[PDB]
């Protein structure tokens, strides 16, 4: 009945937004509490009501981050005595919130619950575990994660298994971005023709590399050559040094079918995704974007954060190779896309609402 | 090299003595953290030299205890950049202390890790939960808490049985007992034949049930009439009162056979323990430390909260029962004092440090 949200971050809003989207269509009474730009403008962008509660932890230390989280987050759960709170995440204000919960005895609810590195030494990690210890529901993603959670004698009845909700998150964070007329403005301003294909590249592995970096820009030319497809590349800082300086980027500037964009926001980048006929990244939040849009998605590494797209069919790994990468363009480009999705049916956000009004 | 204890409370002083005693005898360079009497008259009564650091938490909520001993554990963890945070037992101090050095890249050691109520409600078990998955040594007492470890994913290499600290601390502060004449003061200013049962009681169960209270005041006359020997009663405040009340108080101090005390301190009491024929008790504490010090134990109660007594055979549980408790007596007086310790072997203290400096 009354449900608090503690969120930090905005890969934290997003995962959100369906729960938040869901409450919106329930009687349910509940609040965000915000902690830290102030950002307003985010939440706007994406249709959410602003948060009630906006503190600002400001900076300092690790402990003091944690701490003054703690005396502020409990300030705000005294007045508010919610029955429920929700964080989705592994920050600081994910554990702290979770902490003052627990000890105000107020149930938890963690979101993605049972992700594990097994590498104990990113504090990441440990928030991780810690906040799916003194969770009351853990809405974990996939059965592995059930499992995780369950290796680590936690009581069966607590999970829930009730998929991923950047499902959710990313459809209805797209047709969102679709009727924006401002970043309409800008998608119709760059594409051309009704084919291009949408390339993200980024890993050290691959931009550090002289080697990796010379081999992957030939690869982009052999695939335009012989495709004659637009190719558009939205470019951080970071590679354009690590081009220019190994007298790749010249070549690319060259290249008239290869059209270069300077980096753009959560929805202008969810509308190139959509709407590309393939998607090249070493990205796995790209892969799993990308499998998540039904676009077929090339991954210019040999191993990747998510392979379960891999297991699906939506994703081909190619690394460094011209020759697994115009094999993989062949395949990709033929493929009829309708893979399972592995990360869920893309109702979570209601579905983990449901479970929350029913406790 | 570099080592630092954390702690709050005196249990935890204590059960960490013989951690400090071991430490005297090393190379290592250690120091202590307590939080918040500023306890340093009880530091001297057990020979241990005072912190080099008292932090002053003050009172305030659960959240801005916790806050500020995050800060202020980190100011000092910043300054002495120790390799080991060493803790015991399950108080905001212990997880604000592990919290901190587990940011700090810091190893953690959990002195007697692993048991659990299974009460994930109390904020002490959760406490417990966090801090154990924090820790990067877990010196379980027991195999059977090695195996609550295990069942919570926990790694098998991260885990060393080890025994329990509170035999080590029972004997030597004993020993510190024995040689302090303010207190051997006080010990021969009460007993006085070579033959005495100690007697404390004061579970609510016992108290403020009439019945229960009237039948074992009862059952501690019968024995008496029977075996024709002193029973020492230390009082707190809340029994006397009971007695009081519920008419029964008169006839303890008529009964000249019974001898009353007001309430004493630590050593005082573990003087009166280990010089006890046998002990009559409704505390765990107590039937614990009588085990320790091979004294035959009688317990007041049907259930214990530490069951291991009754199975080495040191513990009989009698209840509120008057022929349980004249055939226990029975027993305990002719009992060969030779149980083993379901504890340890009393070397814990060194045993830990031994393996801190390997690490």
């Amino acid at each position: 009945m009354k449900l608090s949200i503690i969120l930090g971050t905005r890969p934290e809003i997003i995962k959100l937004s369906p729960i938040i989207r869901a409450l919106e269509k329930t009687n349910i009474d509940w609040h965000i509490i915000h902690t830290n730009n102030m950002d307003k403008i985010f939440f706007e962008e994406l249709n959410l009501p602003n948060p009630k509660y906006n503190l600002n932890i400001g900076s300092g230390t690790h402990g003091e981050q944690t701490g003054k989280m703690l005396i502020e987050i409990e300030k705000v759960l005294l007045k508010e005595k919610p029955d429920v709170v929700v964080v989705q995440g592994d920050t600081n204000t994910v554990l702290a919130g979770a902490l003052v919960a627990s000890k105000l005895k107020i149930d938890v609810a963690h979101v993605e619950a049972g992700l594990r590195s097994f590498d104990r030494n990113m504090p990441e990690e440990i928030n991780r575990v810690l906040t799916d210890h003194i969770s009351s529901y853990l809405f974990a993603p996939t059965e592995i994660a059930k499992n995780n959670l369950l290796r680590e004698g936690i009581e069966e009845n607590k999970i829930f298994v009730v998929g991923n909700t950047i499902v959710d998150a990313t459809l209805q964070n797209l047709k969102i971005a679709e009727k924006n007329e401002n970043v309409r403005a800008f998608f119709n301003s760059v594409v051309i023709d009704d084919d291009y294909f949408l390339l993200t590249l980024h890993r050290a592995e691959n931009v550090d590399n002289k080697e990796r970096l010379k081999n992957i820009v030939e690869g982009i030319f052999e695939i335009i050559e012989i495709y004659d497809k637009a190719i558009i590349f939205s470019i951080h800082p970071r590679t354009k040094k690590r081009l220019k300086e190994f007298n790749l980027f010249d070549k690319l500037k060259s290249n008239k079918k290869i059209k270069i964009i300077e980096p753009v926001g959560y929805l202008e980048f969810l509308m190139l995704e959509k709407n590309a006929e393939l998607i090249l990244t070493d990205s796995g939040g790209v892969q799993e974007e990308a499998c998540i849009l039904k676009v077929p998605c090339i991954t210019l590494r040999d191993n990747t954060e998510r392979p379960e797209t891999v297991e699906v069919g939506a994703n081909i790994l190619v690394g460094d190779n011209k020759e697994k990468l115009i094999k993989a363009v062949e395949i990709m480009l033929n493929k009829k896309r309708n893979w399972k999705n592995p990360f869920g049916n893309g109702k979570s956000g209601e579905r983990i609402v449901r479970i929350l009004t029913y406790g």
